[PDB]
């Protein structure tokens, strides 16, 4: 398995029939969530993890048992206010210990907006795309055979901003969490490397009077050199996601082609060039249609005709 | 696997054809049960668990065997009244040792109300939704073709409070267990961190007279720093679930739309605007219908007509 | 996996098309068998199991090899009459060692009555429910179209007590084993905690004359603190099962509804209100029917009519 | 997994469409083979197995390497005639070491008779039951419509003792192996517990002259206390199987009901009350029929009629 | 898993639609190959394997590192001519080390003849049985309706010895390998048990002049006591296979019944009582037919008639 | 699992609907690739691998840490020119260390020619066999009913040498790699066994002046005794493959039967006895046909007729 298992599991697999999520939003989500899980898995892979997260230089007179006590006591001490000293103050010692949980927190907080979309909006969308697609097939079938119900339905969706507010807020939560992650990772990468070293003391309680124990044990958080390097990789990738997520808000500019023009070739259709530059749900339906209706037989036939036209009897010989 | 396995297993998977549980109740249950299982799994993950739960500072004259005896004897001693001293009293030492079992107890106690619902109420519900849905399809088919059995059936369900009392009590047990968990976790997080340190003594029995053994061994429960931190995460999330669970009791306010109005467009139907503001089973059926009948072809057709109307021949050209 | 695996395996899964076991008997069996298997799995989970079950305080002059001999010799000695002393006598040391096997014994002994039912009675039942259900569908079909073979068959089952004696004895064996478990667990929980400590001696045979070996080694069964706590959980749950199992014997009182009255609406049926208050197999068939025939289309139709009646042409418009 | 895995694997699962083995013979075989495999799995489960099977008290002057040599040399020595002493003689030391293989031997030797039946007799049987069952359905179909080939075939099977001699010998081999196991386990349980202790000596060859090595090392087979206890469980269960296996030989008494009487109700059948009290293959066919033909639709119909009779037009209204 | 896993994997499972191998040859092959694989798996099972295959008694002055060097150097030395002494000579030390590979060699060499049969002969056979079986069904269908192509085909196969020479040679290779295994195992079991002990010397090269190192280290191959015992089990079983394999050569005597006589009842068939006592391929086809054509509906019908006869209109009422 | 797993995985399984590879070439490839993978798996199986690949005799004054440094430093040193001495020179120490990679290299280099055939030639072949087979079925169907397109197609394939040059070159690469492997393994088996011993020195850098460190450490590559033995097994098997691979080049001699003669019985066919003794693709098609068309119903019928003939109305009664 080694490292190479992790590539098969988190890179070569979609580890997370209509497309109810746009490809950009799927890739943004899969990168944003999948990367920190990979980085955590690498940071502790036995190819690079030598052993314990901590070690401390106990005096040579200590038994092996007393040395194991010092190591494990000081691993507990890193989060206890009195039994420490470091010139950085105690704060970075928390981050060095809890680094994998903090990345896991960002991984989950970046997943929740997509999970909310899957449950709050996808089923409310799925019904209506299926309706619109089947009605468009009737419009095509009628033209080959040769009421405006779907046109009146879409004209009604133009008078609404319910789903688009769910979508924008889902994107906006993802944006904020990515920005906060970039701020955190920039700070954590700024920690001076020697803040992985700190002075411990076991002289709490009964041991406080024992003259055979030194007043300080020097300890090192061996893994910190890995975490800081991997935090820079994470910071770079998220700094690239930021402008992509911002681009997702520009819905009325994201509509690539006015596909309904391909049906507006037909006399059975209507001038539904309804590029709503106001943020209205119909504009978001257009994006989901442009993602899905490439599957439609009618679209394929009419787009071929449109591309060649760039004559209805031709449809009979297709 | 590492930490990242746990995300795939407990976050990215529904690890727990009609929907017989409401989406809010499924998410509340899946969070309430799934979170402590994740937190237990994290608290002992080898990325953060250094080793043994305890260590004790045996004298340097002790053999490695005698030191391993002290560690393991004191791990047993934490729950034995005489062989301990701590300024906190003995009580917190129990909680520090048994922390994973106590979270597991809350996980199970939060699952049982949903398991009871699955067995006590779901099959008694499943038959009746299927009946109601199929009869509504007849009402729609009759209107396209153009006895009040389902109307009389629903009118009879209005005269009952059997299933709603099962539902409310199921919710109420979940509420109480969540509140008790929040009380416990608030206390456990309030324990002073140095209560992870205690004084042990092996001088029971034969050892009582041995002058070579010190009267106290200082011991530390190394994991306690993790448990207290993770208890705060658990407390925060459950403190957010509390108001959501309370909201579930407001059944007559939870009905979002009077969907039967969409069928009351038809002359074949009746004025079943039976928003029972009394807690009557029909009101709970309305919630389960609003969860399920979005799947009905008749609803889809009539809701499109209703939305456009916001003419029966139109149904022939759909 | 950790602890949380055990919840997925033994709580969230039915780890054990007609329903040939009543839901109460399935839940009683699944709790009675499933709980001790979970408790065994917890008691040795590495989240709480520190290491070896025993440790002994060998003198500081002993090599690591001699100390490992003392530990392992005394683990054997706990069941050997001469090489021990404890103020409790030797008996509790057996129970402390063999605790997981004793729980496993109760787990199996509680499963066997259900396994016997599956093989001795379920196939003899399965044929006859299928017969009765299909004949009741004929009675319903005949009434819609508008010999007493099934009525005469059921009237004959009233003259028998074969299957009910199998059922009662199956329940009675489960009752006895649960009561014996409660007695045992009450005793084992009553053992004074310091009975986990005992005095060992290796001075058998050749070692008997060696003045360098101490006459007693103090040893502790580190796990005993877990077993006693978990035995209280097991005792509490089984003490709740006892009255539920007792309730199962009251077969003629357990019949919730006289469902055949719903068919006795029809003129094609007969007055089979045969609530046998004598313990006769027909009464047990009624319970299995009330568990199964909620699946019947005829029952669903006629129960809707019965509920509304609380007219045969109405059946034509269903 | 722990202990509880073993319950799921060997108790709650049939780990070993006609029924070609009688239910009694399947249960006898599954207990006889399945129990020792479970007992072996328990005896070495890490919940009770502390560690190595042997330990020896090497002098304190020995290095850890020399002590590990003594332990492993003496584990080899238990089966070597000269390098041992025990007051029991050497024999029980073999049994204590090889205990799991000896149970495995009994497990396999008890399986082979069932494996022989599956290959030597089951396919020779399977054809003929299918023939007999289908011909009986013709007899029933003919009576509803209203040559003795199957009657003449069964009358010919009465003149044979081929299959019954295979069956009896299969049962007899199982009986003998169970009895030999009970004899062995009774002996092994009779071994005095201190026969787990023996005196080893490494002074073979070059070491023979070394005055620094003691003439005897005391050793203990730590696991023997488990094996003796588990042997008593195995002995008890097999002592219960013995009378059940003996009962299987009484084939002409095992026929519970003269099921062909249910077909002898029909005028199309014949007086095949052929309860052969001589050990003739037809009598064994009767047992396999009584195991299988409860599946036949004809039997179900005619048994209902027979039970009510306890009229052929009635068959038309079933 | 333990030992009991191995029973499930190699005894209770066929771990290796026409039957293209005779049942005797399948069982011989499955025993011959499957047994040594089981014995290897047992010989190193952790229930009996204590640890390392070797240990050597290094002087007490040696560090743990130097002792581990002696053990591992001598494990290499067992196959090096100069750095050894044993009164047996060096030869048995090879066999003791390489015992599992030598059994694996016999396992593979016993499998290859069956693998050759599967590829060299089974597809050349499979076509012709299917042909013969279907033509025999025509002969039966013609008799019920009431050219000798299949008879002329079988009469031609009588004039050939191609497939029988493949079969005999396949059996003969299996015989030779089994006999050689029995010779080897008899020798290996004859090795005096103390040949597991040998004298090693590390004084090669630079160490040759070091006066602190003893001239010989005594070493023991701890596992040899297991291998010799298991070799006797293997020898016994293979000594039972030898006469069974020899019996397989007697093809013209192995034909149990002249099944074509059952078809020679029909006037549409011919006197194909072609029991070739010369070793001719048709005789081998008879064995494969007697293995397969028990599946034929025609055979079942005609054998019932033959058994009763021990009239063609009777076939119409079957 | 042990050794026996490896037999199930690499011997009893085809671990690598037309047959697009000839059976000889499949077996040659499966042996050539499968054997070294098995041998690698054996050479490190824990049944024979004692532990570390190296050990070195550090002085008794060294701490366990310093000894582990010497072992691991010298494992690195075996491939570093200055920090070694051996009378063999440094070269064999590379081969002893990298032995498993070198076998893996041969395993892959022997697989690539078959992988190239699967992608470069198999799909270009697959279409044309399907064409030829279906056209031959027309020729047979026409004769039963009673243009030379397939004959003209095959006559055109005679005028080509495209596919045969791909095939020969694929075989030739396999031949060369097998011969180079035999040369390498012969050399590696010729290495004097004591070349597993070498003199290391840690006195690089800072240690160069330390008088407490000896100038040489003797080290041994413990595994080398296994590798040399297993290399002889590999050499023997590949020396047997060499003449088989050479035989594959004799394509015009490998054609076993002139199967088209069986169709040339028909008047609808033509004298396609086109045994091209020139290396022309049609000759290679003949081999693939002789591998595949034994599946054809037409071939089976006509070969039966041909064998009996060794009359066309006979085909009507088949």
């Amino acid at each position: 398995m080694a490292i190479a298992h992790l590539a098969t599991e988190y890179v070569f697999s979609d580890f997370l029939g209509l497309r109810l999520e746009l490809a950009v939003d799927k890739m943004v989500t899969c990168i944003a969530v999948g990367l920190p899980l990979l980085l955590i898995s690498l940071a502790f892979a036995q190819e690079i993890s030598i052993g314990t997260q901590i070690s401390c230089f106990s005096p040579s007179s200590f038994s092996w048992a007393q040395a194991a006590f010092v190591d494990s006591y000081c691993w507990a001490a890193v989060q206890q206010k009195s039994s420490l000293q470091s010139e950085s103050g105690n704060l970075p010692l928390w981050l060095h210990k809890f680094f994998p949980y903090i990345l896991l927190l960002f991984a989950i907080l970046l997943y929740l907006p997509a999970l909310f979309w899957r449950f709050s909006a996808a089923p409310h969308l799925c019904s209506d795309l299926k309706f619109i697609m089947e009605e468009l097939d009737k419009v095509y079938n009628r033209a080959i055979k040769a009421y405006p119900i779907v046109e009146q339905y879409l004209k009604t969706k133009k008078n609404s901003s319910h789903l688009i507010m769910k979508y924008i807020s889902c994107r906006l939560v993802t944006f904020v969490v990515i920005l906060l992650a970039c701020i955190y990772l920039s700070y954590y990468f700024s920690l001076s490397s020697l803040s992985d070293e700190f002075l411990c003391s076991i002289k709490s309680g009964v041991l406080k009077n024992d003259s055979t124990i030194p007043d300080r044990f020097q300890c090192k958080l061996i893994a910190v050199g890995i975490f800081q390097l991997l935090s820079l990789i994470n910071l770079i990738v998220y700094a690239l996601l930021i402008p992509v997520v911002v681009y997702t808000f520009f819905i009325p500019f994201r509509q690539k082609t006015d596909i309904l023009k391909v049906y507006e070739i037909l006399p059975t259709f209507d001038v539904l060039h309804f590029k709503s530059e106001g943020y209205n749900d119909l504009s978001l339906y257009n994006l989901f249609l442009e993602e899905n209706i490439s599957e439609l037989k009618s679209y394929k036939c009419l787009k071929v005709l449109e591309n060649i036209k760039s004559p209805m009897l031709l449809l009979t010989n297709l």
